[PDB]
């Protein structure tokens, strides 16, 4: 799998189709595939992350992406991508679309700085983000699914020299089980 290094270059190159699955990893992504071939993937989600129409509305329309724990959510990805081990790969989801890949240089590096700012605020990744260990993507239209929901790959780096596997499946339990925190 990609070293962290490379995945930062990856990242910052914005050739992020390289950003590949294993050969393995994307036989079980197949099977997943045919398991949900018959379902519109932007209704599941919503329904499962508990944003449907249905749902009330703990809304003001015009809240700010990430102003609000009720706006995002986190999860493991079941699917993840290659990476070295250590690399923890989350999905971010958020009610709220960020611009990230807008042709408007203005708006596309507002909408960046927003996501920053969400990540560097969080204690719960306080010395990862003090060691250069979380970086996050959010793939472009041609590579995405679930293209109705906004979500971010949302990797956290934990050396095997600084953290055992255990140490590791302990912190990002806690992260999943707290969440993120919001930010105004
Ligand atoms: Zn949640």
């Amino acid at each position: 799998g990609w070293k962290w290094e490379q995945i930062k270059e990856i990242i910052e190159s914005g050739e992020l189709a390289r950003l590949k699955r294993s050969r393995q990893m994307t036989d079980k992504y197949h099977e997943h595939k045919k398991r949900t071939a018959g379902l519109d993937m932007n209704q599941y989600v919503l329904q499962k992350l508990g944003w449907s129409l249905d749902e009330p509305q703990l809304e003001n329309a015009a809240a700010k992406a990430f102003s609000s724990s009720t706006l995002y959510a986190v999860r493991a990805n079941d699917f993840p991508y290659n990476f070295e081990p250590g690399v923890v790969h989350l999905v971010l989801w958020s009610k709220v679309a960020l611009p990230v890949h807008s042709p408007d240089k203005a708006v596309r590096e507002a909408a960046r700085a927003r996501m920053n700012a969400f990540l560097q605020a969080q204690p719960l990744l306080r010395p990862l983000l003090s060691s250069g260990h979380v970086a996050w993507f959010v793939n472009y239209p041609e590579l995405q699914s679930v293209a109705r929901i906004f979500h971010a790959h949302v990797l956290l780096f934990f050396p095997r020299e600084r953290y055992s596997a255990e140490q590791v499946k302990t912190t990002v339990d806690d992260i999943l089980s707290h969440g993120f925190e919001p930010l105004a």
